[PDB]
């Protein structure tokens, strides 16, 4: 149980990682009073600290199992299931498949061959200066 | 009869190797209580643990016998009748494709050789500074 | 609580940094009375900087307030809803994916490759000179 | 007769391969009892194995002859009729071909000529920098 | 307070400075008279030097108090409303833009695979003379 | 008269060498009886041989005197009569080619020439990084 | 005061500079009387000489004037007016565009990506003779 | 009188060169009874061989009068009147062809030449890594 | 005055030179009598040696003062009316194509950048031989 | 007079050259009696020989006088008409061409110029592995 | 005055030099009497040459007055009436050639210059072998 880390995956630490200096600055030259700004630095950093708290506890818990059950239902079908069914798919259409491939490279290849005579007398003539 | 390895062949090893730690992730600063991170751990982990063998016991072995039979017909019939009917399509159909290629080569041959004449006329002029 | 840098990311720094000199400019020749230069400078000058100094004061704090809540509700929801429910999309959608597959590579794939014979017979006479 | 190889050519070698590792595999963590898999195991490899012999002694003597029969009328009728058919009929079509041949080469190959006049005017201008 | 430079970024320096020599010139040959050419020169620099001084003084100074004010309410609220508002959108479309991007990836990838494999047969011939 | 070669011109050599082993294969682990084995094996290699040497001598001979016929009537019809009229027709269609050739090169080919000007101003720039 | 040069920034001295030479010449074998071509050289010269600059000394000065006041006018307004409006543009069409580039780039972006497969299997072969 | 060679041309020497072997073989292990192959190739080979030699008696000479004077009267046409009409058509046709250029060279010329200036600003970077 | 030259600058020199040779030749064996090829040099000569200075002295002085007196016009209006006009042209329209260039680089901007994906995936592979 | 070479030209000396051998050859194998073959060749050699001379001699001088005449006329024609009026068409057409040209360059010039814009923004990566 | 060369210019040597080898000629085997040859030759070369001289006596004189008046008027008018004509009209077009350039690159010139931003993303991968 590391406490410290709490998420060696990198999973979400893009778009969750949310200070109060990414959201209010001022560059230079415009400025507010040190009365103001020393004041709405701790309304924001409290307010949101101590709210999100609150809302893990109360139906933190009661989510986590609704989760549990759930992935279990999906793991056993997969294994079981649907990976025998899509293997025997394969062995099943063979004949259709060959039969098919040879009308058509019976029919359409001679045609696309004589087409292709366009480019065999390509002359080219270079002259550097 | 492995017990360890179960799987030395990396089939099914992508979509179905889930943990706790793989789903919910608090990167930094947006902790939660003490109490409350170290009980959703244990309950997540253990409610799936435990269902997955109920499943697997009730209907699994019942299943297994199922896929035996099926796959024993499909072998026999590959083998015995498939494979010499493809073969023998070959040889009937021979007098058909050598006299439509003929055809073919003696219509549209010399129509696409004069076309192609435009490209016998190129010169180039260069001059590098 | 830097009272000097205050925006230390660069953030608002490029659309926020208005100076007299970047708005009123005289080049050369064409110039003004030396009693007219001297008063406009301090005029545009003391007026801005008090002004802002005003509407910040009034309604800066109450405003922060409001986005400290809407912040945390947002947070909660990604964390603990949105990543689970995803990640469980990819499994659900296997057997579509892998039957559709196998049915377009069988009926379009030999159309395509005898289409591709017409670059078979390219031949290119080079003559430097 | 090779009692040990009895497939010297690899004609089906591909999908008619199959054991039970490579049809259910369960990968680690996701396990299941010790007396539920030794048991699945035994039951897919014995079901399938005597099942195929079964099949293979009742009709597979009698498809053997059929097949013995059909394969001698195509032999004959190949080497004997369709392969001298073919060849005459290569003396009979000279005439029409080396006509039709000058025809074309007398009206079309002008017009294609001056067309491909657009490419001698080719200049280009290179500088390194 | 430079009163001799007036503008250190060249700002306004390129379509307003404007000379008596820019406007009218006589290359050579078509020339007028000394005493018409000495005259002209005065009367176009003289005229325009005190006519723009004359406006600067009018309604040179109530024209800068009005800037003043308006740029002040701009700034305000791009730093406390706009950033703010920019930066909670792109968290709230997240699970729309992901579950949109795999359909597209499920349907359209596999045709626009087998239709690539045109250029998977070229060959080229070269002879150098 | 070569007993042993029989065809030293490879004509006949493709789709006419057929074996047991080129039609029914076993590869491992799905095999079948020694005792349905061994009999399968002999029954298609004695049934196709004899059957295939009664249908070559019942039709054989009064086939080959057909053939005989045949090919005498073409081989005369062709050197004395094809070749002349071939070779006459030449001589026929030449004031035709001639007059048609000069008339086309008269009018079309100014106007593909002023086309061809739109490559004359090719420049280009390269800068290396 | 240059009276030589008159115009030391070459603005008007391409379309307005003609000497007589430059209109009526004779090249060789047809020529003409010499008491004709000394005559008309006279005429030419000594006619558009005066005739330029009773022009410029009747409507030459009252002309100046206007052009005097006209761009007074137009200096004065693109100076305090035009530059301050056209910068504060910017700063408030800033919401608007940051908004719909996130949508364009969320619909089309999946689309344009998949297409571009087709150039993904691109083999070449090349032979040197 | 060269009565070994009779075609020191290699004219009639592709298409009426035929054989028993080239007709009809039997590769390996499909082969028929000896006394059914020693006399089919007798067979075959004698009946042609007298066949051909009949029909060149009864109408090979009464067939060589004809074309001898046939060819004569063609030849007599080409060299005394065919050749002089040709050339006599040059020289006729001189005036149309130059006038029919200049025409063309004149109105289409500066329309082909200003479209051929979107390739006047082709700039290229490239960065090797 | 030169009366050698009259015309140092090559302006009418090419479609103004033309000789008696030029015009009239007889290449080789296809001669004319001695008497009337020296009778024929002489008549074309001097015919239009002496007709053309007739007119030259008619009306070719009364032509030479029309032309002094239109040039002087087109010089003066271009020096003092258009040169100016065409300049203040540029200050008026600077508002209206700063602004036209910002809305149309924020519509369609983003839509031409997805597009352009199409050639971020391309590989080839190449093989000598 | 050459009466061994009679063309010193190679003028006819193409489809005019026919002998025995270039009709008629029987390559090998497929022969005729000897009495038959030296025949045929004497009756085909003799006949035409002697029907040419005949032709030749009839009405063979009474050609040649015509075709003196014609071409005498066509000569002059060409040497003293056809050469000058074409030469006086290019001095005549001269103001219409140069005109034409300059309204041609006027409009539809800078047209064609911004749309070659799009080459100017073209990046190349390019990686060796 | 040279009686020998006549045409130090090659202008018309090219289609008016026609000798009796040139029209007529027999290459070899198929050949006519001596008597016959002998006489053919003589007919053609003098009944030409004769015949030539009578025209060029008749009307070769007063042909030549005729061109000799009608190039010395088209001399005269392209000197001083066709040559000022053009040059002023040059200067005439230049507010409207300027004025309209400047339109033209206001409105089209930003809409494709973002279509060019679809070849910034080009990436390439080579792999030889």
């Amino acid at each position: 149980i590391d406490l410290v880390n709490r998420d060696p995956k990198h999973l979400n630490d893009d778009v969750v990682k949310i200070d109060f200096e990414d959201v209010i600055a001022e560059p230079e030259g415009t400025h507010s009073f040190d009365g103001i700004w020393k004041a709405s630095f701790t309304t924001f950093t409290v307010t949101k600290y101590w709210f999100y708290r609150l809302l893990s506890a109360l139906f933190g818990i009661p989510m986590a199992l609704i989760w549990g059950i759930y992935f279990a239902i999906l793991s056993f079908l997969h294994i079981w299931a649907v990976v025998p069914c899509i293997k025997s798919f394969l062995i099943e259409i063979q004949c259709i498949s060959r039969v098919y491939s040879i009308y058509v490279h019976t029919v359409c290849d001679p045609l696309f061959e004589a087409v292709g005579k366009i480019f065999s007398n390509v002359r080219i003539n270079l002259q550097k200066e």
